């Protein structure tokens, strides 16, 4: 039917549920980092120190960069959720701006973007990504 | 300074708390222009089988109004959702430091976000909060090495 809108929150929620692994992942990471910097620091090795801590700034962004995408991605969601409301009211999808741009700074994340490529476009073509007609379109419900 | 008395940076779950309550706010806000969208529709119908051409067009152009309404509104709540998200980072950041960090995400929505229909004075208090707290090439590792050996590989 129109339940597009079901699935599509369902591969986004799937793509979040990665995007949290794959921050719990690197954390634990940085867990067992931290040691080796404390270890190393106090076996005087100060190379060791100054590598690993940039192993940490890397592990750091990579989580912000993660984070950044599990927000567009939400971004995403409630867009999804809106577009149940624009139809339950009338029953057409819009052109969203919102899902639009989060939609594109989500085909960028390294990783995932085959699928966020494909969604993109299945969006597009339902008409919500790339009035004086709305003022009629609207009147139907009648 | 002195034996100053701060709160530790559980600065961030207070911030989350009240990002969180706002959140509910605008559920609250969506949630009632729904309503009243329901009501319009029900008005535009009569009006249209009544031939009341001229009623329509304007329920109309109020019913185009609610839409952007909850439009501008489902923006903010992905603004706070990203501030909240940028929170939970900083809990990750402190996790292993224990000192909170710039953010140029938790600056842009909370950026977007200080606009002025509703309270959002409060987001212009936080937005200075959080500031002060250092939210919104390196000496990135020398920081590091000392939050994460205790000062014993301090800082240049």
């Amino acid at each position: 039917p129109k339940e597009l809108v079901n699935e599509w929150s369902l591969k986004i929620r799937k793509e979040m549920r990665v995007v949290d692994r794959q921050i719990r992942d690197i954390q634990r990471e940085e867990e067992k980092v931290k040691r080796s910097v404390k270890d190393a620091a106090k076996k005087g090795q100060k190379d060791v120190c100054i590598v690993l801590a940039k192993e940490m700034i890397r592990s750091r962004k990579a989580v912000s960069k993660l984070y950044a995408s599990k927000a567009h991605m939400n971004s995403v969601l409630m867009g999804m959720k809106n577009q149940l409301a624009v139809l339950r009211v009338a029953g057409s999808l819009q052109k969203s701006t919102e899902v639009m741009k989060a939609m594109q700074s989500l085909v960028k994340i390294p990783e995932i973007q085959a699928t966020m490529r494909e969604l993109s476009k299945e969006m597009m073509k339902a008409g919500i990504i790339e009035a004086e007609m709305e003022i009629d379109r609207i009147l139907f419900e009648i």
